[PDB]
């Protein structure tokens, strides 16, 4: 039997005996992602170019996520990469979930048709205080659900929750995601490393050494191949699906790293851990950082455990 | 006024006073590419997964190109990356054009949702001999038309002919490509370099030196950023659209390079030259190589002229 | 706030405090209908016509409904117009719902591109006996849910449940139904009558008289217009949405009428009553017939109450 | 070999040795019709209903036809049901063709999801005068091409030209029409008659008699079935494809009939004659009427020759 995402979410919801609030939240997200995907793939562009005489994607994207999420009646605080402040949802529309998201990531690559994606993280609100931005400032270890949709050759939604990681391909003919990979586990050790080497001159010494190992294995094994798409979601997904390592460590231009903690790193740290991989800054597990700002950045190295561990040891060694 | 690809091909055809054979050829290709794109984006996958109880993409892809091209009644010799021998078309279906193509490229990246593409090159048959594979063995300088379709965030067809390079976005809602960039010119000098550094230990000395320049500019300018998707069509298109350099030089694993001369390098060499860029092996212009085998490989460095020229000078210097 | 069908079903489910079984059932149906719609509108037909070298719609249709419904884990007995016997679902896949449906209706009109549709009725299984066909033999008054999807200019799903009738337009771009008409009420009296007059010579005398009234109003009011598409779902939907009357009374060729009781008449009788209209055979309310065979037929007159009542009075008068 | 509409138009163009102007015209139309079809089937409606916070179909429809047709550079005078005056195209955009069209017909049926369609007729401009509305006032016998697209269960384009009638199904997955019926011939005699009987009290005496024959065959043959969708394009297409007769004769409300001569009747008269059928007002062949106003109406009876002839004889008899 074929399993759609809507059924998958619904059975899981039933299993956990939820009141169905989170299920509605997940149904919404899932709707939002289909709307973004159709917009990404440029359906209807001929209208912009005057086919009948007569918004930018990342703005449209953000607006779909915000409106559809408010529509779920399941959230109370949203954080979007696109908005300077946490969005507090209106009382009449308020539920218990806090959702951090990046509506459209890798848009420095929309002119180039580069694979892009949406990243989401979902927290339960615990405090009884009138909902506020501090509700977003929870370490990633407290995620209830997290994943991303990727708009690449095809569109996939990957959703990690307490019980594993699942990939659902979008069948754009019928507007339905199809379970295709169940209980996904990253391989222990990979063959690909993924970093922007253009920063070779700002790299710290453990990264420099690690890059040399990959190219000239001190033990005379096969050198890793290199891949760097420049879309976190594209690169992380290849990592998840094929193994290897993905790095965005701190550099002089970005001394606390470049990627964002709340709505890029953490979600991906979460998918990686439930898939058996690791996600570190080099000094600490990503998921254990207690954030202090909703747009805080962090360095991140993630992927196959043996690989991330080999780099951690090099950071350790450079005491 | 909006301009579709079908109208663009047709006006150009009219302008050149063609008998309309090449126009039919280009209309077919354009159809084929839409069929591949819908298959790439996985429409109808739910059927494979048993939505109603009850082929691989690159095989499907190849079959669409062959059948649609035969359908144009405009070709006599096809070369596909997927077929060991040139396909000679049947007399009743025979026209004057020779088409070299790669039906689906970067499929080592379909499990990973990596952007993939189709690359085509079109030659006129000149000899009067019964059509044969030697009809494919023409230096790329003799191309009449060439381009690629990219299946990335969105689908684009790029078509270069004697009079410039044009990009047409696919609007999947109505099955129509829309002219979006006219007369495209690569910038003289870029900021991105694109190579698989995992081969750092097989690289020849001009490549090694060039990579160091990009990372540590001897003149203290800004270091290039690195991008490597691992799909020739994705990487070349970013190059075309944003400038920079793309390299696949020879290595010990691949001593004559890896990419294919007839249906990957040449088409891209052609798009690059009509867009004002360069495409060299390091010793000679790609388009001037007289091929001797339909699956011959060549090293290729291509992109922005100042950039390719800086590398050529380093090859020259290492006399 | 926009309301999708998935959210609508889910909130209603929550409201009724269901265990979510019926919700899964309704989610499935809703999926099935999108798959049928894409097949109806002929996506992918080029493959049948050899675009890459190398089932009938109503068979495909039936198979989608059966497989997707089994997939819901919510049903135990299915009745399809297409299957001679009730389908008993397997124990491991068994739930409490009995679903009578017509997978694709008005296919005598697929060669002609006539609007066609899917009709469904859902009963709860009450008896404790090992599920069997008698579980389908429930008067329509016991329906829990019922409606149809129409594949006409656009695709609409209409769903009637205890609390009213709702119409959801399919947005085929994102595979999502959008609530567009809430709590739909048929108008008391209409201006259109819908019957196949080609049977004028078999018509009983109350129908003959009623047809004359519509054309030559004995009171000198405006004569009704006539519409007869020949697709029950098309004609009933126009009735629902614009008012008037729809008739398929008994004739010599079909002495108990032509339409089917379990999976055409009853569902439509149910939509009509919750929308404020009537559905009679001429002697009794359709919804009160206790069926004795799963493929039993019945005469049906349905639509706006004043209109159906005017015809009932004529049947009464012809004592 | 599969045949797309674009190839079909192009080969025919080649065969007739056209300069390719009409080919561009037909390519445009074909594009326009795909844009209308996607709009009809309501892709993107969720945007109207606020999926991201934040025109009517027949207006949109009209605008697509006008802009795409101007885009062909092939026309000089357009007549649309929607515009009070002929549209004269601008000199820089001017070609030789006159196109009469009805952008979206049967919209009195968009609330009801009734099958609707677009009807077009194409004339060559013969006079040398500065193009004007009299260029539209040509009897239908002078058509060069004519047909309609139908938005019904699926979308079909039917195109009649001097050499026969051809039907092309739209495959919405790839935005391509597929030849499915070649050289279509209506059957000599049919079994269906199609008229709005609600006008029984205004009908002239030959229509009244003809209707009685269909229901009570004076020769004791089988009575015709009745079908009346209320969309000219739906009813005419069923007629073409299944045979029978379609009538919209004059009534007191509409003493010169209701349908329009330039952009409904004539095109359909033309398709019918090239398919072997007839199209009469009852006194004269539709195609031979010399129109005097661009929005002139005419009575029309059309379909299978034996059938139209049986009605003509009854009009003759009622001397
Ligand atoms: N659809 C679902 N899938 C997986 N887990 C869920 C789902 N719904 C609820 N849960 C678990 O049950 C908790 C409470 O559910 P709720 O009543 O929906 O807020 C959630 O925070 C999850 O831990
Ligand atoms: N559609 C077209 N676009 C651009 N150039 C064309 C086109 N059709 C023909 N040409 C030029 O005219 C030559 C002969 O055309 P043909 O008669 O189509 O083989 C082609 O090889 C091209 O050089
Ligand atoms: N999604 C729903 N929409 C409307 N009514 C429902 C829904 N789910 C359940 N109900 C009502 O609750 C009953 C039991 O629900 P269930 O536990 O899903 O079988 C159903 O038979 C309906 O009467
Ligand atoms: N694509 C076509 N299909 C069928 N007939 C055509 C086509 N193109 C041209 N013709 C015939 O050739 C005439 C002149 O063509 P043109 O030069 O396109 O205006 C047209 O009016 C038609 O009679
Ligand atoms: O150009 P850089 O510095 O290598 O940045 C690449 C990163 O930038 C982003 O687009 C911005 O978030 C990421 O998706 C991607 O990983
Ligand atoms: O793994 P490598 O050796 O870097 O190869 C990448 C290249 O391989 C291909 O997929 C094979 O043609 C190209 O599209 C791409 O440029
Ligand atoms: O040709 P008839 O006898 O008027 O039948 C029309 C009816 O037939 C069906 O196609 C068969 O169920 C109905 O949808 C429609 O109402
Ligand atoms: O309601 P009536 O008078 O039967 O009109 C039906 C006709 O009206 C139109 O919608 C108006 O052109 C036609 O397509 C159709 O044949
Ligand atoms: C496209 C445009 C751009 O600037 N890049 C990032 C290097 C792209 O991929
Ligand atoms: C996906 C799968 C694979 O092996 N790679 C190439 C390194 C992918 O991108
Ligand atoms: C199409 C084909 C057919 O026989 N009819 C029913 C009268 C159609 O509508
Ligand atoms: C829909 C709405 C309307 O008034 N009718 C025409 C009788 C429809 O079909
Ligand atoms: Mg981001
Ligand atoms: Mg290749
Ligand atoms: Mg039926
Ligand atoms: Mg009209």
């Amino acid at each position: 039997n074929i399993v759609t995402l809507t059924r998958f979410v619904m059975e899981e919801g039933r299993k956990a005996r939820g009141t169905g609030e989170m299920t509605q939240l997940l149904n919404s997200l899932c709707t939002a992602v289909k709307a973004i995907s159709t917009a990404v793939r440029k359906a209807g562009i001929a209208h912009l170019y005057g086919i009948a005489g007569s918004k930018k994607l990342d703005v449209l994207s953000n607006d779909l996520v915000i409106n559809v999420l408010k529509s779920s009646f399941a959230t109370c605080v949203l954080v979007s990469e696109e908005d300077k402040n946490a969005i507090i949802v209106e009382p009449e529309k308020r539920g218990k979930y806090v959702v951090c998201f990046d509506p459209l990531d890798g848009s420095s690559n929309i002119d180039c048709l580069v694979s892009i994606g949406t990243i989401f993280g979902i927290y339960r609100k615990n405090s009884t205080d009138e909902p506020s931005e501090k509700d977003a400032l929870q370490p990633g270890r407290n995620l209830v659900a997290a994943g991303y949709a990727l708009y690449g050759s095809a569109t996939m939604l990957v959703l990690a929750m307490v019980n594993g990681v699942n990939c659902f391909m979008l069948d754009p003919a019928i507007g339905e995601f199809i379970l295709v990979d169940r209980d996904v586990k990253i391989k222990k050790k990979g063959s690909i490393y993924s970093i922007n080497e253009g920063y070779a001159k700002e790299f710290d010494p453990a990264i420099t050494e690690y890059i040399q190992r990959k190219k000239f294995p001190p033990d005379n094994s096969a050198p890793y191949g290199a891949r760097y798409v420049g879309s976190m979601v594209a690169d992380v997904h290849r990592t998840l699906v094929y193994g290897g390592i993905f790095m965005y460590p701190a550099n002089k231009k970005s001394p606390k790293g470049k990627l964002r903690l709340l709505y890029e790193c953490n979600p991906m740290a979460y998918v990686m851990e439930k898939a058996g991989g690791l996600a570190t800054t080099g000094k600490e597990a990503v998921l254990d950082i207690v954030p202090t700002d909703i747009h805080q950045r962090a360095p991140i190295i993630l992927g196959s455990p043996e690989d991330v561990t080999e780099l951690l040891e090099i950071y350790q060694k450079h005491a």
